[PDB]
């Protein structure tokens, strides 16, 4: 005896997505170091080598992402992950957005997407000094990933009925690793002493970052509207504004980088914003809808928030600039307020404080996005063209056009902020085309004007479903209730439906002539969670409208139903798709 005998360990999906993750956790390790030393004692071999790890890093990201879905293709139930995570097991679309269902696979695609935009950004037409220095903190982002991903929190060890719960979280992760790369520019200027050039070179990431996060945000509205069903778009909850906090600063940075991009003016508040958005998207894609991975993140945000703003430490009036940091200041103020309420609760040892304090500043931002474009860049006083008299008149007519109806001085103002701000709109536009000639080229101007009028819409949109909403709890055998808010409906019966998964229930309704005719509401007794019984309502748009149809609880022989009627809830959404299809335009369509 006395020879050997070797085998294998069998390549599971288990040991390639070890190796993967472990392979990237090395890469970026070796390329925060090589950064390091590239920034510190200034060799061009370690500049080469920080930017020779970005594809291997990225590729062992790939290789453990992709045995992440291997696995659950494969239909391995040894891993946690899958085997929690095939009680939900079926369909093809559900297996393939399982990769980042439960919190380690969504850090796994989390660090991908990092790893990625990374990639994209490491071809940088940079000078090397901060090129090593955005290499040292989106290899270190990279670095807490892989390390949060390897010691705690690993997908590799031994529920729903829609799809936004899929493209809701990658909405965001892409949102956030837009704003991972001007953060890195912006650590890397302050600390280059070279503080205005680095927002002009990052500024597509800036804009399709805010992208992400504007269409994140409009459709976690459309989702908790429709499909999630509790009849409404906005929760006030932490979690739900804490997704709300990220886009407002995220907002007021894009207009404070359009400025120093146009004028070389307020570069500390860009500092300033791009820190504070950036760790606000970190600490709001860590906490959207849904141990000790939370001490984890919370080191993190504390890590990014006093980096940034400690090498922001270490170093007119009435124009339009004026106006747009004025309006940066409102965004800042409403994040400040929601932060500050949030943790006023939590601090000592409601939605009527965050709808008072939304209202003037949203009035205010509606106001300032009209009034600043008409504004010349850093003038002295408005003493010249006060062209302002006839967006007021515009302003004025809705507010009286609104109270010579029923409409309350809330509904009516918002009326006349909107016909304002179409009055605005049209001022650019006719002050922009009068060089004469297709206006369509400038495609900053006229996509952002889209952009613009598309919030002016939603504004309006807002304040007549939030002021003007009717909710209505009836419970019919072959009726109780008839009449509702405009059409009269009447109980026919339930019904049982198997789809799947998931047994159905029905609540069968009728409405004459030209009021919607047999409507059918929904129900699921969904077998996978602990029996419960949540509903997806049925709603008919309207030229002026949506109503949303409720369940509530279907009874054993009996059923009870819900009825809510808000206006101009469609238009909200038409007017998400304006601001897609105008931050599109302002991109190549
Ligand atoms: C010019 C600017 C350039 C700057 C670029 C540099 C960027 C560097 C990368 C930044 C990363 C920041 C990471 C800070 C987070 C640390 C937070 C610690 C978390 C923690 O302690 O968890 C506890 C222990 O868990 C545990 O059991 C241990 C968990 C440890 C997780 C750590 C994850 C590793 C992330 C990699 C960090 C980077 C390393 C540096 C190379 C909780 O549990 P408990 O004990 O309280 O339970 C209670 C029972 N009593
Ligand atoms: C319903 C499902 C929802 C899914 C949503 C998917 C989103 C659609 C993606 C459309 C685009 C995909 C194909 C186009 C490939 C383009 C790649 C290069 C992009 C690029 O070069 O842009 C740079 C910026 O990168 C950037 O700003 C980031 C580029 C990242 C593109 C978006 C990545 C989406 C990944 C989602 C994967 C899952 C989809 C699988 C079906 C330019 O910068 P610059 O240097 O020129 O600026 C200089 C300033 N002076
Ligand atoms: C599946 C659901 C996703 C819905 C998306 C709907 C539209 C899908 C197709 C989008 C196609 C847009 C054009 C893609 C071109 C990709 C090729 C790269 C070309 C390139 O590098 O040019 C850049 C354009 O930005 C870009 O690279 C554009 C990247 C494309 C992603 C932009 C979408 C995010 C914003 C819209 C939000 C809606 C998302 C809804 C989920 C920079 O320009 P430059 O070099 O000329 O700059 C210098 C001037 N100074
Ligand atoms: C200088 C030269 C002289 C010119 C003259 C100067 C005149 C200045 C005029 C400017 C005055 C600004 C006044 C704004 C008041 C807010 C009106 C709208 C409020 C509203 O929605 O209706 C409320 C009920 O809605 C509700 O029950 C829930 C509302 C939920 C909040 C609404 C969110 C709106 C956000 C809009 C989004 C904008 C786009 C964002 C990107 C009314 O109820 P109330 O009377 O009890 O209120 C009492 C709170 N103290
Ligand atoms: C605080 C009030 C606001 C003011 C004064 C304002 C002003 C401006 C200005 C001056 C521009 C540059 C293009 C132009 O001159 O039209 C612009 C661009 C833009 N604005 Fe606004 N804005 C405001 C609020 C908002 C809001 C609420 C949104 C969100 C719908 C928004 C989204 C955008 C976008 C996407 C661009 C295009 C930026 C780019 O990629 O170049 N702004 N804004
Ligand atoms: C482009 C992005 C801009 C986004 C702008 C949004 C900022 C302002 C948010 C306004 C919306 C807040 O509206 C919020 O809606 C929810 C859900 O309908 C209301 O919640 C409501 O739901 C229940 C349902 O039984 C009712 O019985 C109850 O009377 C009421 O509380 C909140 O009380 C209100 O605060
Ligand atoms: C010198 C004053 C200058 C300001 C000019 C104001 C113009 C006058 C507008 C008054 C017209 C509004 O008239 C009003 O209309 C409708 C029609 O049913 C009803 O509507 C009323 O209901 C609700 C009840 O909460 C009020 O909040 C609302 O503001 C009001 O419009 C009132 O019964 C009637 O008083």
């Amino acid at each position: 005896k006395g020879a050997e005998n070797l085998y294998f360990q069998s390549m599971t999906p288990a040991l390639l997505g070890n190796l993967g993750v472990s392979l990237a956790l090395a890469f970026s390790l070796l390329g925060l170091g090589l950064a390091l030393l590239a920034y510190l004692q200034g060799d061009g071999r370690f500049l080469r080598g920080a930017r020779a790890l970005v594809f291997p890093a990225f590729l062992a990201a790939l290789a453990a992402f992709l045995a992440l879905e291997w696995a659950l293709l494969v239909h391995d139930f040894s891993l946690a992950y899958v085997a929690r995570n095939h009680s939900t097991k079926d369909p093809l679309w559900v297996t393939l957005v399982t990769p980042w269902a439960a919190l380690e696979g969504s850090i796994l695609l989390w660090g991908l997407l990092q790893t990625l935009y990374t990639l994209l950004a490491s071809r940088k037409p940079l000078d090397p000094w901060r090129a090593s220095l955005v290499l040292a903190v989106l290899f270190g982002i990279q670095v807490f990933f892989f390390g949060v991903m390897a010691t705690i929190a690993s997908p590799f060890e031994t529920l729903q009925n829609h799809w936004m719960m899929a493209v809701h979280p990658v909405l965001m992760y892409l949102g956030f690793v837009g704003l991972s790369v001007p953060y890195a520019y912006a650590v890397a200027a302050m600390a280059t002493r070279r503080y205005q050039t680095w927002v002009e070179e990052t500024r597509w990431w800036t804009l399709i970052a805010w992208g992400f996060l504007t269409a994140g945000k409009v459709a976690g509205m459309w989702w908790s509207y429709e499909v999630l069903g509790w009849g409404g778009y906005w929760a006030w909850d932490p979690v739900e504004n804490a997704s709300f906090i990220p886009w407002l600063l995220a907002t007021a940075f894009l207009h404070t980088a359009f400025v120093q991009q146009t004028r070389g003016a307020f570069k500390t508040w860009n500092f300033a914003f791009v820190t504070l958005a950036f760790a606000a998207t970190l600490l709001g894609t860590f906490l959207t809808r849904s141990g000790p991975v939370g001490p984890a993140f919370l080191g993190f945000f504390l890590f990014a928030t006093g980096l940034g703003l400690g090498l922001l430490s270490r170093v007119h009036p009435l124009s339009r600039e004026g106006a747009l940091l004025l309006g940066a200041f409102f965004f800042a103020g409403w994040a400040l307020v929601v932060v500050l309420g949030t943790f006023y609760p939590l601090l000592v040892e409601g939605a009527p404080f965050f709808n008072q304090v939304s209202a003037p500043l949203g009035a205010g931002i509606l106001l300032l996005m009209g009034v600043g474009p008409l504004l010349p860049w850093r003038r002295a006083r408005g003493e010249v063209l006060r062209n302002l008299l006839v967006l007021l008149l515009a302003l004025a007519l809705g507010t009286l056009f609104g109270l010579l109806r029923g409409y309350t001085l809330g509904a009516s103002f918002a009326l006349g902020l909107f016909l304002y701000n179409a009055a605005a709109i049209y001022l650019l536009a006719r002050e922009g085309v009068l060089a004469r000639w297709g206006f369509l080229a400038n495609r900053r101007r006229v996509g952002s004007l889209v952009v613009h009028f598309a919030v002016a819409l939603m504004g309006l949109a807002i304040a007549f479903s939030q002021t003007y909403r009717l909710e209505s709890e009836k419970t019919l055998y072959r009726g109780e209730a008839w009449e509702v808010g405009g059409v009269r409906m009447t109980f026919q019966g339930v019904r049982a439906l198997d789809e799947g998964r998931r047994f159905a229930v029905e609540a069968l309704l009728k409405t004459d002539r030209f009021g919607e005719v047999r409507p059918r509401l929904h129900f699921y007794p969904q077998m996978n969670s602990p029996l419960p019984a949540p509903k997806v309502i049925y709603t008919p748009g309207n030229d002026y409208y949506f109503l949303l149809m409720d369940f509530d609880r279907e009874k054993g022989e009996w059923a009870s139903l819900r009825l809510i009627v808000t206006p101009l809830v469609f238009w909200m959404w038409v007017a998400g798709g304006l601001m897609a299809l105008g931050t599109l335009y302002i991109l190549w369509p």
